[PDB]
């Protein structure tokens, strides 16, 4: 309900085996994108907060990651952001500068309510 912070689609991205790169997981297809919180017990109290991609065609659930509170984010253009959580990193392709910006305020604001409870 209340529990979505944002949900765009877009093209998930992974750090390939050359050095500084970018590639399309598997497909160049749209994945669909969404910023979630899950309750652990009251629907309002602490609760874990995760990034799932699921890819439109076949509805693999191609990317599922936690948030955390020390994670980085990268605007590279105004059409492709990437994070690092802990080791390891993911990216997003979107389709406008306008559902990017969308996602942004999305993640940000999950990010901020992630210590709501305790
Ligand atoms: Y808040």
């Amino acid at each position: 309900s209340h529990m979505s912070y944002a949900r765009v689609r877009a093209v998930v991205m992974t750090r390939d085996d050359s050095s500084g790169g970018w590639l399309p997981l598997g497909g160049s297809g749209l994945s669909s994108v969404t910023v979630f919180k899950v309750p652990h017990q009251e629907e309002n109290g602490c609760a874990d907060f995760f990034i799932r991609g699921e890819r439109l065609r076949d509805k693999m659930v191609v990317l599922e990651c936690m948030l955390k509170k020390d994670l980085i984010y990268n605007k590279v253009t105004p059409t492709f952001h990437h994070w690092k959580i802990d080791d390891k990193k993911f990216g997003l392709t979107f389709q406008s500068p306008a559902d990017a910006r969308a996602f942004d305020r999305g993640i940000r604001r999950a990010i901020e309510d992630i210590s709501q409870g305790c």
